[PDB]
């Protein structure tokens, strides 16, 4: 059932009269007015079809709600999208549909990013990065370089996994087992066999201690922490150190990836190139099985001539990997004119000093032995070389549950299990769709998508459009004088608690709270004042950011980028709880509410969270 009539609001003209205004305003430029920086992260998404389908923009969704709540804390805020276009995931869409990845990929790019404005998210448009862009890849290929120059990059004999069916060597961690035990490749699931193979491969085995070691730095859930430590699986055996880990097959025979800026001599010494070296414009891109890449065939490309001699340039690829290798400090060294600041300039570090590590990074567990575990090992390589200043990319992570179609599988466009987006955004609304997915359970639960739950959703955000139509339209129902002072307890406990939900990144149970303000709204002949329909809507922004735009704006305030988050006064909240002043060897270093009488011993780790360490709790040595 699609609203309509007396069980619709204007959602179509609400949010687009919003998306305008903040794209005129310019709401989500970065700023640059406050110490406080928080750096929030989406895994950037492939072109890989023509469009998003609706479990893309559930981890948007959680990042979104807390880059618009450290807005709103009066932070800057880095929260930038952009294109994971290169590799097999463009690659293959695009010959799927006998389309050139150059142009269908552009093309699928303006829909996803259409898609995305649809939804409100506060990206900051003016970062988009493109890994396909060359003056993107112009780094990828510097920072190859710089690895080759560490030792780290090595042509050898390495028992490969052949992919026949993609026409390419694949890496270790493409590969899974399938029910039967047979290898197939995690993209696909095509067949493949191990072979030994002259290939280009990542020291990453030389990276493989620290890798383990600094696991321990992060704040990443035990799952992921298991599965890369279970992959490195490093183990003493009769005195050899050993690691499950190998090094990193890199080398791809396609088309559609960065070349390597590389020529080989009669004797297959490796020079490189100083140079940006791009990708040559070709139509016949499609892969042979001989081994070499379709590059190979482009002779007059493929021969390199410097000093009267001709020489034989690289004909593989860089895998998709090598682009979000680094992309969370391209996103840094982006400028409003276009260009990027030079990876190893001195403005860059100072930016990259400002910005990183990642404070919230929100992706797909399916990453975990692939970009997770490659990204760390380039970042730890930029780290030796000065580059960057931080030994982890990304400090906090969390891995978002699968949305589920309609048959029980994980949401995707090769299980054809998807429902489109824009369906919903036009039958129902961005704004029920961000609710709705937050709603569905714990961000990092599987869930699987429901119909009428979408309907109840909106529903809901109908009646709180209409409360405070019923408060704001007639004065008689706000009376400063009105005695309540129950709800104006509740008032300010709703800015406290919700606080604490976001916090804690428990959307879910953020907005039952919600609904819980609103039912009590319902059952008021007057309230004291509009400002908890104030606070309501700047809080309920940053899940619905549209509609909350538009309650703001019925009460007479200013829009969400000049506001500040709701401060509540914990003396009108009517129960108190006992606070425990914590102490470093006699002098006082926090102090926290302990709700109840539960615990004691087990509530002594609860004052080792507070980022400064019944009655008092001295720690002496
Ligand atoms: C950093 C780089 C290596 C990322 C890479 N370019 C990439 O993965 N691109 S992407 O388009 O496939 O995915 C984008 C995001 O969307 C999530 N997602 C996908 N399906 C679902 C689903 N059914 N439910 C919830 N989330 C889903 C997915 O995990 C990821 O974080």
């Amino acid at each position: 059932l699609v609203p309509r009539g007396s069980h619709m609001y204007n959602h179509n003209e609400i949010e687009k009269k919003w998306q305008t205004r903040w794209e005129k305003t310019k709401a989500f430029k970065t700023t640059n007015k406050s110490k406080d920086k928080f750096y929030a992260l989406d895994m950037f998404p492939y072109p890989s079809g023509s469009g998003l389908h609706v479990g893309h923009p559930e981890g948007y969704t959680a990042t979104d709600i807390i880059s618009r709540y450290k807005r709103l804390k009066g932070f800057d805020v880095l929260h930038p999208i952009g294109w994971d276009a290169f590799g097999l995931p463009a690659e293959q869409y695009a010959l799927s549909s006998g389309k050139h990845p150059q142009p269908f990929t552009l093309k699928n790019i303006e829909n996803f990013r259409r898609q995305l404005k649809s939804l409100g998210f506060s990206f900051d448009y003016e970062k988009e990065v493109n890994t396909t862009d060359p003056s993107y890849y112009r780094w990828t290929q510097w920072i190859f370089k710089q690895i080759y120059k560490k030792g780290l990059a090595e042509i050898r004999e390495v028992d490969v996994n052949w992919c026949p069916g993609l026409g390419t060597v694949l890496a270790n961690e493409e590969i899974v087992e399938n029910d039967k035990g047979e290898m197939v490749s995690e993209r696909g699931s095509f067949p493949v066999y191990k072979k030994p193979m002259k290939q280009w491969v990542l020291k990453i085995t030389n990276y493989a201690d620290r890798l383990l070691e600094d696991l321990n730095l992060l704040d990443w859930p035990d799952s992921l922490k298991k599965l890369q430590t279970n992959w490195i699986g490093k183990e003493e055996i009769d005195g050899k150190i050993t690691y499950k880990l190998q090094d990193w097959i890199f080398a791809r025979q396609r088309y559609w990836g960065e070349p390597f800026p590389v020529y080989f001599d009669e004797d297959n010494n490796v020079y490189l190139i100083d140079e940006l070296v791009e990708l040559p414009h070709m139509e016949n891109i499609m892969p042979s099985g001989t081994g070499e890449g379709p590059l190979a065939t482009n002779t007059e490309w493929v021969q390199y001539k410097k000093n009267n001699k001709i020489f034989k340039r690289d004909t593989n690829t860089m895998p998709q990997w090598a682009g979000s290798c680094w992309y969370y400090l391209a996103y840094i060294m982006k400028q409003e004119d276009g260009t990027y600041l030079p990876i190893d300039s001195k403005k860059a570090y100072e930016a990259f000093s400002k910005w990183l590590p990642v404070d919230l990074y929100i992706g797909g567990q399916e990453h975990a032995v692939l970009h997770l575990l490659y990204a760390r090992f380039w970042h730890k390589i930029l780290y030796d070389l000065k580059i960057v200043p931080t030994k982890e990319p990304f400090q906090k992570l969390i891995n978002q549950g699968m949305i589920l179609g309609k048959d029980g599988q994980k949401m995707s466009k090769s299980l054809g299990n998807v429902v489109n987006p824009d369906e919903i955004i036009q039958n129902f609304g961005a704004d029920t769709l961000r609710v709705y997915e937050m709603f569905m359970g714990p961000l990092t639960d599987t869930k699987k998508w429901n119909e009428s739950t979408v309907e109840a959703t909106y529903k809901w955000i109908l009646r709180v459009k209409r409360i405070f139509q019923i408060f704001i339209e007639d004065k008689s129902k706000i009376n400063s004088l009105h005695k309540d002072d129950q709800f104006i307890s509740e008032h300010n406990l709703l800015i406290k608690e919700i606080t604490q939900d976001i916090e804690d990144l428990k959307f879910n149970i953020m907005i039952s709270k919600l609904m819980i303000f609103v039912n009590s709204l319902y059952k008021k002949e007057k309230i004291y004042s509009l400002k908890p329909l104030k606070d309501f809507a700047i809080m309920f922004s940053t899940i619905a950011p549209h509609i909350s735009e538009e309650l703001l704006e019925s009460l007479g305030e200013k829009e969400i980028m000049f506001q500040s988050w709701p401060t509540y006064e914990n003396n009108k909240i009517l129960l108190t709880k006992d606070i425990v002043a914590i102490q470093v060897n006699g002098k006082l270093r926090e102090t926290f509410e302990i709700e109840n009488d539960w615990d004691e011993k087990r509530v002594i780790e609860e004052a080792k969270k507070l980022p400064n360490v019944k009655k008092i709790l001295n720690f002496i040595i």
